[PDB]
Order: C-alpha cells, then structure tokens, then sequence
C-alpha cells in the first residue's frame, strides 16, 4: 500500500541529523589537530665554505652519511656524483630555521686537501656558505604510540600519487564501478574514525561517513592526509604510519625521492605492511613489489625495475646513548611542557661520520682485542666532543651500540688511573715563574703520612728512581711518572689540584683530596671526562658539554637555542704547555704508538691506565675534537691489557675510520721557544732542546746565565 513514504521520510531526517551528527566531528577533527605528531630528532647541519678543511673524499663520506646517494649522472635531489677535483650534487631541498630552503644544484670544487669552492649550477654563481641539511636521526616515542613524518601534499612526486591510484582509482566522490566484486575507493575514513572488526557495522559506516568526507571536502587532500595513515611496519611498540616515514625507515630517502621500482613497493604494502615486512619474509614481500609493478600502461620495462630492491638492514631505537643526553638535556632545559607537544623539530649536535667511524671502531675494535689477549669478555665507551664548543659529536656506550641497554658512556663511573697526572701538571704550570716546563722535580722515594695507620708508599711503574734522583716537569708527565706526579702535586697542595678539577668541569661530589687522587684516585664518566680534557683542550676554556641545538615548533617558533657559554676556567698559557706537553706525550713518551702511525696529525693526548689495568683510557685531542676511549670488564676484574695500550687501539682505529683534522698548535702571546742547557738551564742563544716557556721577557734567559 502506502507507509513506505511516510517511512520514506520517517527513514529519512534519521539519515541525515545522525547524518549531520557524524557530519561535524568529521570536520572538527581534520581541521585542527589531525594526528599527535613525534617530534622528529634532527642531527648537525654542516656549513660548506671556500678554504674549509675537507677533502673531496671526506666529502663523500660526509654526503653518504648524510643520505645522499652517489650517481653516474644525476637527476633528483639527494644525488652526487665524483669527478677528478670536484663534486656536483643536488643539495636536497630541507626548512632550515634561518631560511626554509628548496633544491639546489651546486659544484663542490676542491684544491689539494682544501674544499675550495662552491658554486649554483643556475646562475653559475659562488656561495659564501652552502648549508648542508641534518640526517633524521629518530622519532622521540610517539606518547600515543603512532611515529608519523608528515610532509604537505606537495611533497609527494607525481608518480607515488599516480602508482598508488593505480590500485584503488579516484572515482568521482562516490564509488560505484570499482564495486564489481563477484561473490574499494579512499578508505582513509576507515583507520582514522573506525574500529574493529569486518561489516557489516563497518562498510555501511565507511561509505556514508566517506561521501560525506569527500563532499565537504577536496578532491586533493584526501589524498595529503591518507599518505600520511596508511600502515606501513613496526619498531617495537610504536607503529609506523605515513608514507613520508615509510622510506626513511625502509629505504633511508625522502618520501620526494624514491625510485619508482621502491616507490611502488611502499604502495604494494599497504594491503597488510606485516605480512609485507620486507625484512621478515622477503620473498613474499618482493611479489606484492610485482603486481604492482606488473600493472598495464607505463610503459616500457617490468624489466629492469625487477631486478632486485635494496631495502636496508634495520632501526628500532638508534643511537640509543647519544639519544639518552638528549632526552636528557631535554628535561633539563625544559620541564615537561613538551611531551605534550605536536610536530616539534628538535636539531641536535649529533655527528653522523663520528658515529659511525666510532661504532665502527668498537664493535670490530674489542673483538679484534679478545682475539689477541683472549679475555672472555670486555667492553667500551667512546666520547667524541667540539675541541672548543663542548658539542658532543658522537657516544658510544659499549661493544655493541645498536643493541644498547646499559650506557657506559654515561653510566658507568670507573677510577681515571693516570689520566689524572695533567691536572697536577697543569696546576703547576699555571705559574709561571715558579713551576715551568723546565723545572726539577725529585724522583725519590715516597712514604706518606696516612692519617689512619697505614704509611703511602707509592712508586714508579717499574719501580726504578732517577739515579740523577731528579726529571724535569716536561718528562714526569711525558712518560706519565707516579713518584715525580706525587711528588709535585703534593707540593702543590691537595686543595690547590682539587680546584683545577673543579674548573675543568668534573662533578664537584667526586673530589676527594686526598693523595692518591694525585694518581688518579678519581672516578668520573667518560662523558664527565670528556668535559675535563675539552675544558684544556680548548684553551682552557670550559664550555660545557652539549647536546642541543635548538628545537622547534610545528609553526616555526623556537623554543629553546643553546648559545656559546664557555667560560675561562685556567690561563691560556698554561693550557697550551699541558697541551704540547700532552704532544710529546704521544710522540715521544707513553702514547708513543699513535704518534707513529699518525705523526702528522700531531695530537695532544694522555695516557689512561689504573692497577692490574682494570681500567684502561686514552683522551685525544686533533684540531678539532677530544675523544675519550674508555676500555674496561663491566665486573673490574683486571683486563690483562698491556696498559694504555687497549683504549689507544680502539681510537686509532676509530681515528683511522674517519679522517681527523691535525692538531695545529697556535701558542698564546707570552710563549717563548727557550733553549736549555744539559743540566737543564735556561740558555740565551744555542740549547740541545727546546721548550715553551711561559714569560712576557726572557731576560729569564740572562738571570739563567750566571747564577
């Protein structure tokens, strides 16, 4: 009869003011927030100019390292290619804080060891600078458990948008046709309102919400925001979502770079990207790459492409240490308003070719080291800091980074052995017209007075004592001598070599003055000793160690910028003396091995060893950076080592693994190279050897040259 109109219409109205009901989160959903975005975790952006010090094959090293991709010819950004005296790159279009920034094709030009120019391939032009963009390091975990990239529409290369049509084709802003199943279109409404599980409480909810999405809104960005949903792998708890994260993680390139070959396998996943991980089964995997692939027009190979398709070896967490300071440093200088926060782009201090050259050093360095001496077991640290900013360049907390649980970069405290010897030296230097580097120093017999029964009775290495019974400052330090250091730092004061501790940097709770801290009685972190020696190393200015750069908000609002902070904590002077000491440390005294296979970089560096060599060390200072090398059994018992000589191979080879600039030693006003005699007396013209003295006139030189 009638009723199905008065049904009709008791059926309509219903649709719709439910209709409009899930007609308005829709919208108040997708025009503010969108998602809860992780901060992205930036590295160092390097800044190329004309006379820097990097070697063209530094500089590929630098640009691999960095994600760019060495061509036969290039094409797209993230592209180089090598000639004989230079490199042509497409600079990869990065949003820099100083100056969002697109492409840019330019020629890196280089003379001998020097970068010498670099010039825009546009307008055949030189730049001044030419910044190079920072590597994602990681994704600070995503609170709500879902890790995105998100890039803007136009941040996707036509042939991603066509290949991923080609397997769901954009209707109209409906559906139909595509509905020829004989037993769908945009289904972004689906993972982004809806739940679990099958229809039919689904697909009928699905559509309805869909046209009224596709309606009320573009034809386009359905398209922005479902390239930023779909599924595509895990790493750990944290989901993986979004296309712009997808080839980082897969594939380490810019969503705006991929290949086809691979941009089409991104698109295959989106069926089931667990079933797909193409790392858990592969095979499979490599089919779905096919089908694709394999798709009718465009247009002239499913050959070429179908040969093979990288993918990397995975990253669950990265740089789980280096990651640890910051998240750290974080908290610290910022509170907790931040977690709770949208799209933040935090830049780092992070050097990518340090990390590497390091991971590289221990994880082949220790094994290399067991196979040698045995030794059942035995684990590092390794520490790279800015020579004069305190920006931590890289952190290695143990023989397997990538596996990182315990960091003993920054949580494990061990005693400093002989590393301590130049606090004294330097303590004492800071005179100068009492303690120079010429100055005698007994090498005899010492018992101290131990207030609590027990006499000190400390001694030499090999026991022996001068039979001049007296060495000068420069060889105590040089050859790292306990009776000579006791013997000085003690006539210094205890509370006097205490205080250079403290200005060097190191925590003010670990300081104890009595004498065996003279010898190393002193238990810092590699990252706290790394703070020391920057503090000499650069002058003897204490700029304290840092991890950040800046951070940013998803508008462009910066909402913290570390500043130069360094601080004059001993004279210049002084420093340097320490320092072209710490030189003859490694050429001529106890680091003699690395001055031999590295005679040109002429390093600064100090020796670390402890009793039974429980605790190995080696600091290092090149032009540019200091290095602490920590080599040491997680139980203390003694590592058989031969002394120093443990922590000195893994820096060579981490030295060896990377190119480092040579430590080129420019004295402060005041030094002047004086002659001595045999006895050791300052000598006006002539001398047998040469030192540094510390003196605004050597008149020095004439008092010498009679009393």
């Amino acid at each position: 009869l009638w009723l199905l109109l008065k049904l009709a219409i008791v059926f309509a109205v219903l649709i719709a003011i439910y209709g409009v009901y899930l007609d308005q989160k829709i919208r108040s959903r997708i025009d503010g927030k969108v998602w809860q975005l992780p901060a992205a975790v930036y590295g160092r952006m390097v800044n190329l100019e004309p006379d820097m010090t990097i070697s063209k094959n530094e500089m590929v090293k630098l640009l691999e390292a960095t994600q760019y991709r060495q061509v036969s010819k290039m094409t797209r950004p993230g592209e180089f290619t090598v000639q004989a005296n230079s490199i042509e790159m497409i600079r990869r279009p990065f949003d820099f804080p100083d100056s969002k920034e697109g492409q840019v094709r330019a020629r890196l030009t280089f003379d001998g060891d020097h970068l010498a120019t670099i010039v825009n391939m546009e307008n055949n032009r030189q730049f001044g600078f030419f910044r190079l963009d920072p590597r994602l390091i990681t994704m600070i975990s995503s609170p709500n458990g879902e890790q995105r990239l998100f890039v803007p529409r136009s941040g996707f290369p036509d042939l991603l948008v066509d290949t991923l049509l080609a397997t769901e084709d954009r209707h109209f802003y409906e559906h139909d046709g595509i509905s020829l199943y004989s037993i769908l279109t945009q289904q972004l409404v689906k993972n982004l309102f809806l739940s679990s599980e099958r229809s039919y409480w689904r697909k009928a909810n699905e559509a309805y919400m869909a046209l009224i999405m596709d309606a009320r809104y573009s034809k386009d960005r359905i398209l922005e925001l479902y390239m930023n949903e779909v599924y595509l792998g895990q790493s750990g708890d944290n989901e993986i979502r979004g296309f712009p994260l997808a080839s980082l993680y897969y594939f380490g390139r810019p969503v705006e770079e991929l290949s086809l070959d691979q941009q089409a396998l991104l698109v295959g996943m989106v069926k089931g990207a667990s079933i797909y991980n193409p790392w858990r089964n592969p095979k499979l995997a490599l089919e779905r790459r096919n089908l694709v692939l394999r798709l009718l027009q465009q247009q002239q190979i499913i050959d070429q492409e179908l040969y093979d398709m990288l993918s990397a070896r995975p990253v669950i967490s990265p740089q789980p240490a280096f990651m640890q300071l910051v998240r750290q440093e974080l908290q610290a200088k910022l509170g907790d308003k931040v977690k709770d926060l949208s799209g933040v782009k935090i830049f780092t201090t992070f050097d990518s070719v340090a990390q590497d050259a390091a991971e590289k050093a221990a994880v082949e360095g220790i094994p290399a080291l067991k196979k040698q001496r045995k030794l059942s077991d035995l684990e590092t640290a390794i520490v790279v800091v800015d020579r004069f900013s305190g920006e931590v360049r890289a952190m290695v907390g143990g023989s397997e980074p990538q596996f990182a649980g315990y960091n003993r970069a920054m949580q494990a405290r061990r005693s400093i052995g002989s590393l301590a010897k130049p606090a004294t030296y330097l303590t004492a230097l800071s005179q100068p017209k009492i303690y120079r580097l010429n100055t005698w120093i007994a090498d005899a017999p010492i018992a101290l007075r131990q207030p609590n029964g027990q006499v000190w009775s400390p001694q030499n290495d090999d026991r022996r004592y001068s039979e001049s019974g007296r060495v000068m400052l420069v060889d105590a330090l040089t050859r790292s001598m306990n009776v000579p250091t006791v013997n000085l730092g003690m006539a210094l004061g205890l509370p006097a070599v205490t205080e250079t501790w403290i200005k060097l940097g190191v925590p003010k709770d670990q300081l104890h003055p009595v004498p065996a801290m003279l010898l190393g009685a002193l238990n810092l972190t590699p990252i706290e000793v790394a703070q020391a020696f920057q503090t000499i190393a650069s002058g003897g200015n204490r700029a304290p160690l840092s991890a950040l750069r800046s951070v940013i908000a998803e508008d462009g609002k910066v909402l913290y910028q570390s500043f130069p902070q360094a601080e004059r904590a001993v004279p210049a002077q002084a420093a340097y003396l320490t320092l072209w000491t710490m030189q003859q440390v490694v050429q001529r005294g106890t680091g003699r091995q690395l001055g031999a296979k590295y005679p040109n970089l002429h390093l600064a560096g100090k020796t670390g060893t402890t009793n039974n060599n429980v605790d190995t060390w080696f600091a290092g200072i090149d032009g540019s950076t200091v290095t602490i090398t920590w080599v040491g059994r997680d139980n203390n018992q003694p590592t058989k080592l031969y002394g120093a000589s443990g922590a000195m191979s893994i820096y060579q080879r981490y030295l060896a693994n990377q190119t480092p600039t040579p430590l080129n030693l420019v004295p402060p006003e005041d030094i002047a190279d004086m002659g001595v005699d045999y006895d050791g007396n300052f000598v006006c013209s002539g001398g047998m050897r040469i030192l540094p003295v510390w003196t605004s006139d050597p008149q020095s030189l004439c008092q010498q040259s009679e009393m």
